Order: C-alpha cells, then sequence, then structure tokens
C-alpha cells in the first residue's frame, strides 16, 4: 500500500446519545472583529411539528492558544455573530442543543479567520 495518509478518526462514529446536535457548522467571517456562524438543523426534518422545547449555544475561543476562554452565547436561530473578536485571528466555533432540561454534544468544529484590521486584505 502507501505510506499512510489521510488516517485518522475525526468524531467517534454511531453517536449513542439520546440527543442529536446539528450538522454542516460553517463559519463565515463578516469583519475583522465579525464572524457569522451558520449551520443546519438535522434533528428537524423539512417538515415538522414538535411541542417539545430547544435552545442552540455557540461557544468559541482562540485557536492555538494557552491561555484562551471557552464563550458561549444563547441564541434561537441557525446563525450567530461573533463580534469583538481579534483581527487576523482565527478560531474553533461549534453549535448544541438543549433538549430534555438538558445538554447535547457539540457538533463538528468551523474554522474561520478574521480579516486584518486596519483595512481588509484585497486582491
Amino acid at each position: 500500500g502507501s505510506s499512510g495518509s489521510s488516517g485518522f478518526p475525526t468524531s467517534v462514529p454511531d453517536l449513542s446519545t439520546p440527543m442529536l446536535p446539528p450538522v454542516g457548522v460553517q463559519a463565515v467571517a463578516l469583519t475583522h472583529d465579525a464572524v457569522r456562524v451558520s449551520w443546519a438543523d438535522n434533528s428537524v426534518p423539512k417538515n415538522q411539528k414538535t411541542s417539545e422545547v430547544r435552545l442552540y449555544t455557540v461557544r468559541w475561543r482562540t485557536s492555538f492558544s494557552a491561555s484562551a476562554k471557552y464563550k458561549s452565547e444563547d441564541t434561537t436561530s441557525l446563525s450567530y455573530t461573533a463580534t469583538g473578536l481579534k483581527p487576523n485571528t482565527m478560531y474553533e466555533f461549534s453549535v448544541m442543543v438543549t433538549k430534555n432540561r438538558r445538554s447535547s454534544t457539540w457538533s463538528m468544529t468551523a474554522h474561520a479567520t478574521t480579516y486584518e484590521a486596519s483595512g481588509p486584505s484585497s486582491g
């Protein structure tokens, strides 16, 4: 065969949890200190109406930073705007849900660096 390539586990397959986190988590960068994190809802198909509650949380912290702090915000939407960030710096974003008076695991992480302050990089 080959000398090994792309052979590393990302997330434990066959998630056996009583909950189901979001998917297709994308991290869009609006400005040096702005990042629009948009994702999709899996637990809820095209059409579905349930009488249960649910809250989506968003956390992010300096990627590859010794003294980093994990943030957390509450949003009843599938998109959150990360304001007050560091320019020319990227972080890790993730989405989750809290239903049944309990919180579930976070979904795939999304990388997205911010534009260099004092003028957005141009071509």
